[PDB]
C-alpha cells in the first residue's frame, strides 16, 4: 500500500499532479507538499486543502475573506477533511489524515485557497 505522496506547488501557480489515489487499506494517508520556486508565501502562498467537490467553493471563498494570518482558511471549517498550512519559497509541511474519514462514492477534491490559486491548484482525489 502507498499510503503517502510528495506534491509540489511552484511560482507559476501549478501542483505537479491533479489527481490523488488513496489506497483504502491505508488507514492513514499523507500529503508532503513543498514549494520550489523564489516568490515568497504573501505573494505566491500555497496549501493543500481537502474537502467534498461540493464544499469546495465555499472553503475557498470562506477561505479568502479570512485572510493571510488565518492561512486562507476559515477558522475551524467544518468542510476541510485536512490540510497544510500556508507555505512560501523553500518551506514544506506535511499533513496526515484519517481514511476512513473517506467515504464510498463521495467525490472529495483537493486545492490551494491562496486567493486566485484555486481555478488552477486543484485536482482530484480518489480512494481506491
Ligand atoms: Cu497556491
Amino acid at each position: 500500500a502507498e499510503c503517502s505522496v510528495d506534491i509540489q506547488g511552484n511560482d507559476q501557480m501549478q501542483f505537479n499532479t491533479n489527481a490523488i489515489t488513496v489506497d483504502r487499506s491505508c488507514k492513514q494517508f499523507t500529503v508532503n507538499l513543498s514549494h520550489p520556486g523564489n516568490l515568497p508565501k504573501n505573494v505566491m502562498g500555497h496549501n493543500w486543502v481537502l474537502s467534498t467537490a461540493a464544499d469546495m467553493q465555499g472553503v475557498v471563498t470562506d477561505g479568502m475573506a479570512s485572510g493571510l494570518d488565518k492561512d486562507y482558511l476559515k477558522p475551524d471549517d467544518s468542510r476541510v477533511i485536512a490540510h497544510t498550512k500556508l507555505i512560501g519559497s523553500g518551506e514544506k509541511d506535511s499533513v496526515t489524515f484519517d481514511v476512513s474519514k473517506l467515504k464510498e462514492g463521495e467525490q472529495y477534491m483537493f486545492f490551494c485557497t491562496f486567493p486566485g490559486h484555486s481555478a488552477l491548484m486543484k485536482g482530484t482525489l480518489t480512494l481506491k
